[PDB]
């Protein structure tokens, strides 16, 4: 599923991400945005290392879900990766979350670094109602 920009700001803001660990919604709209563009199946394969990026946040294989197939990984989401390939983003949404739990918090996505941190991010949740 691609989602429509006010669509999924809703959804998000339903499923508990507005503000989760002092990140707003503006934030975790910014980052979907970069990552997938809004799109709940999209993957990449990483080649250097072995794993792989699944769904509308593009969480990796290597620490977040179980795969079978990236060496010595972990499943810190205790999620199959399918599970963050579905069109319902509960699941994924419920990976975010344990992913900003850690030390790094937003920051564990380069590329949240790249195009969101210090940067005018209103435009995502503007006319959305969240």
């Amino acid at each position: 599923k691609v989602f429509e920009r006010c669509e999924l700001a809703r959804t998000l803001k339903r499923l508990g991400m507005d503000g989760y660990r002092g990140i707003s919604l503006a934030n975790w709209m910014c980052l979907a945005k970069w990552e997938s563009g809004y799109n709940t199946r999209a993957t990449n394969y990483n080649a250097g290392d072995r794993s792989t990026d699944y769904g509308i946040f593009q969480i990796n294989s290597r620490y977040w879900c179980n795969d079978g197939k990236t060496p010595g990984a972990v499943n810190a989401c205790g999620l199959s990766c399918s599970a963050l390939l579905q069109d319902n983003i509960a699941d994924a949404v419920a990976c975010a979350k344990r992913v900003v739990r850690d030390p790094q918090g937003i920051r564990a996505w380069v590329a949240w670094r790249n195009r969101c941190q210090n940067r005018d991010v209103r435009q995502y949740v503007q006319g959305c109602g969240v």
